[PDB]
């Protein structure tokens, strides 16, 4: 069953000498005439305005949202004589705070309808005769999901903030009848700049709205409450407007929160400093604070194994991230080079084993305990890794990829190796195997040098998202037809020994054996060149999906997620060996910027002929 | 450990009765009224503003520099003061003339501040009172290199050029102070016009202001010092503007720098003269100093065997190159031909002797001699090419292939020949690769050609640079395999006995052997198809990065390069045999155009259609 309009002018109302419907249509036509003669009548038989019989079927919503919905030009009659009737009422449940006591729109207030008719004279009419601004309105309809809802952070202000009343924030943020506190939060315990994050969008022009809009807001708490600050107040998820729209990946306006600048006044509530500019170059301190990776939950951390959007590897590339970055690949090449050293002479020792074994006793005995002893080592590493990044896999399928070929190469190396001390054979075939797939598992190192690196990042996106559907699309139908010509048949004395011919015909190089000792040699004939013509419509659709992307890619994007796999890479990096924890070396200065105020800044140095000459007349 | 910045409103200083840091908040507050008493306790302890207590830690940045670095609106009341103080101190050391004694900014002056903040009163009141023009600023950070730095020629007046500032130029060229001589020039060796053609690039409005900028300061060098002349001033490169702009390949300023025209006064500072025009053709007399090929260092010449640029093809293409150089081809083309039948009947030759060898005996041992002797001639020419051009495999490797070729084609039949002399053999594999290599190698001379050079020159580049990394991307695995088919299998009696029937089954023509004797027939086989799907994989991403090129080529730059190909052909043509040196043609005219001067110069006959209807009104 659908919820119902909370408003209409065609259907009324359910049910789920004054009426109810006579109120209802004189609070609809604004004249404020009809209205005499009611209070004698709720004082007779002693009914609330928002009493049971009065209030609607399920929404519950009262008579003044259908006031505030027949707004003519903004400008009701009717408000004021039933705030004055239900004053007259001695209602304890007052009227003026109302909330509709539906599911669907569970504490949703008038005031949140006046905000939205943007009627400053509406509102202010409401929070003059004893409103509450901290009245939340947390229906599901109110919340972020899929589909037709909208979601704002569920208080009077933050909804003010969402659609550029300028004036009626004013009206609302300090006037002495009702203060609306800028810290107040939701019920999801977000705050209003974490709502202004949180509905923003990739847009150009729409985040520069509510970019305006946030820094005037933070303008305006940096005059209201200088003693609270604003940035650092973090939600249920325990995240700063900084985090959260990182955990969210909206692009732009993270870059504005990352880098802004405000001079004169308000120059504290900054994150950038300009230190010294020459010609084209430029020195600024940018600021890093809950950024750098000596923190328990970086930007860096969030970015790297929290965030699930495609425009992630355009967050990284931006400054100072990156800088900060190729400082942290500075200090860890050396040992990612001896992690490299480490992992290619066990490879060597691996393919040496693999040959003679089944003083050469000596140096094979070596080899059977150093496999060994390297599996172990490995599959504890990957142990470690999966306690650590529990929900990866459900965060990146498509990049945690090497993390599990290096988990199960260890597995199976270690599996071949018991398989050995077992008496059973097959341990072969589990070596050989972990040899292959060790032997393919040799790219992720490439993510070290910028010059396979870009060259390689480029292949296996694209490949993995189709030729997975190409084999499972071709793998059914070539089942089939094992089973028609094995059925024709009754060589093909079985199904996969019609299948192996059949694919190595697809090759070209394999010969399948028709039979003309058989009546159907043409039905047989004929089958097959259905498969031949059916193979290459599927080769060809195929060939035209990967023609999509050859004209789709864009060469920058290879650069930028070539940046962000060194990430994924360093962060991991620094983090250590399971078996000797690491210190964490603390990132930036601390120095003095502001007053008694004391930040640790990071310096760079940007160049920028275009700008430079763009400044020069 | 990274090097300090020169100022900060933060980073105080280090240090690696008034004082310094009282000296250093007063001057940069720019309040003038603290500074008295300063002057008596200077006298007091005998003490200089630039000696080593006052100054800085590491940079050694004198006072004045935290003054210029503080000018509101451009204007600081705290230097004159100081400047009077210093000059009651009776300082042989001039603070006036300080330089910053650091290895990052060697040599750096208050000038050069005084001139990137622009204030033109206050490198005015620096000038007033005894500053020096002279004094160049020799830091690293100065230079030109990769990363962030700023290399503008380290004179004052070669930094004002750099930055619009026409008034400050002015006022620094002829005041009677301290004259500005305007052929100054830097600690690399280049003058101002250098350091002009050095800060261009490829853009069509930043080189259009150098290129105002540098007419203008040639103007006005021909009002100052009409006797001497700034176009052929070389540097310690040896090199005028013209060549050095030539030698780093920026395309714009070369075009202004080559043509040009200045009517009425400046008339003699150009390089190209108007013979007369008729309709839609014009003949005019281009210049040709020091760009003619009779000279010993042209700007042919280092366009051909000095340049590391990929601009460098639409460097030829403009007039009056591309005429000289099809007039230079039409001397030529003889005699490339008579090389091109002398290769001919070469190879003719060797391919007969390649037949019939292991009457007859007589023309067998023609042939026999004539190969060796073709082979020492064709040796000694290579051996006289590498002494010639000793760097230019790296400056062009995929242009310099061809040379390459000749050289092993040559050395190799050689090695063929004296192997054949020797007992021993395998004489004859080197033979047939000598001719292989050699029949592959007939194909510079289809540069001669127009018809099968357009379509010739479009393969080489695109194709040497992925086919490498197909092939050594796919050994690698190709190896893996093998090694990994012929563990299992203990055919298979030898790794490159299994690699080659993989290589082949690529192709598909030469079968592989697989076993059925042994049971692990499925694993065989699962491992063959991991083969097939790898190696779809890697080709699909060579076919994707060659349409990455088939979309981003154009078809301009073919002819473009094609005609460069014949410059890097017409250029060692005209050097002559080794064994026979070349009387070099003069070419231009010599010819009076200016007063009593007299220059070599040269017609051409240029028609557009286009130019001369949009003069038609």
């Amino acid at each position: 069953q659908e919820p119902p309009p909370m408003e209409s002018p065609f259907q009324r109302e359910d049910r789920n000498r004054f009426d109810r419907d006579r109120l209802f249509s004189v609070v609809s036509r604004g004249v404020p005439e009809e209205l005499t003669g009611l209070l004698e009548y709720l004082r007779w038989n002693s009914k609330y305005l928002t009493d049971s019989a009065y209030t609607e079927g399920s929404t519950g919503k009262t008579c003044l949202m259908k006031a505030v919905l027949n707004l003519q030009d903004g400008v009701n009659a009717c408000i004021m004589p039933l705030l004055q009737i239900d004053k007259d009422s001695g209602n304890p449940k007052l009227l003026v705070n109302a909330q509709c006591t539906d599911e669907f729109y569970q504490g949703h207030s008038a005031l949140h309808i006046a905000i939205e008719k943007r009627s400053l004279q509406c509102v202010k009419l409401l929070v003059e005769n004893g409103a509450d601004v901290h009245l939340r309105a947390c229906g599901r309809f109110f919340q972020k999901h899929q589909g037709t809802c909208f979601y704002f952070g569920e208080l009077p202000l933050s909804l003010a903030a969402c659609t550029k009343q300028w004036d009626v924030v004013t009206y609302l943020l300090e006037n002495p009848h009702q203060p609306a506190s800028l810290e107040a939060t939701d019920s999801l315990g977000n705050t209003v700049l974490h709502a202004l994050v949180m509905i923003a969008d990739n847009s150009p022009e729409n985040s520069a709205l509510v970019i305006h809009m946030y820094d005037g807001l933070l303008q305006m708490g940096a005059r209201l409450c200088p003693t609270v600050q604003l940035e650092e107040i973090s939600n249920h998820q325990g995240l700063t407007p900084l985090k959260l729209a990182a955990k969210e990946g909206k692009i732009e306006i993270f870059r504005h929160i990352l880098q802004r600048e405000f001079s004169g006044p308000y120059q504290p509530l900054s994150r950038k400093f300009t230190e010294w500019c020459y010609g084209p170059v430029r020195v600024s301190l940018y600021d890093l604070s809950s950024v750098d990776s000596w923190e328990k939950n970086s930007v860096l951390e969030i970015i790297a194994f929290h965030c699930k959007s495609p425009n992630r590897h355009r967050m990284v590339v931006l400054e100072p991230l990156n800088k900060l970055l190729q400082e942290k690949w500075d200090r860890l090449v050396s040992r990612f080079f001896f992690n490299f050293a480490c992992y290619l002479v066990y490879m060597f020792i691996f393919t040496v084993v693999a040959y003679h074994q089944p003083f050469g006793e000596s140096m094979l005995l070596l080899g059977h305990i150093l496999i060994l002893l390297g599996g172990i080592y490995l599959l504890l590493g990957q142990l470690w890794y999966f306690w650590r990044r529990r929900l990866f896999i459900w965060i990146s399928f498509m990049d945690s990829y090497f993390e599990i070929l290096f988990l199960l190469q260890a597995l199976l190396t270690v599996l071949s190796q018991v398989l050995r001390f077992m008496e059973t054979e097959w341990y072969l075939p589990l070596l050989v195997l972990s040899l292959v797939l060790g032997w393919l598992n040799l790219l992720y190192y490439t993510r070290g040098f910028q010059h396979t690196g870009i060259y390689s990042v480029m292949i296996q996106k694209v490949i993995l998202r189709d030729l997975l559907r190409f084999l499972l699309v071709y793998l059914v139908f070539l089942f089939g037809f094992a089973v028609a010509l094995v059925s024709l048949s009754r060589p093909y004395r079985s199904i996969l020994d019609a299948s192996l011919e059949l694919f190595k015909f697809t090759i070209g190089m394999g010969e399948l054996a028709f039979q003309e000792q058989l009546r159907f040699r043409g039905v047989v004939l004929l089958l097959l060149l259905a498969y031949v013509l059916l193979t290459y419509v599927l080769l060809l659709n195929m060939l035209i999906a990967l023609m999509s992307e050859t004209v789709n890619h864009v060469a920058d994007n290879s650069w930028s997620i070539w940046k962000l796999q060194k990430a994924i890479s360093v962060l991991e990096m620094e983090n250590g060996y399971w078996w000797c924890r690491r210190k964490k070396h603390r990132e930036g200065r601390l120095l003095k910027v502001g007053t008694p105020d004391e930040r640790w800044c990071f310096r760079v140095e940007e160049v920028n002929w275009a700008a430079w000459e763009k400044t020069l007349p």
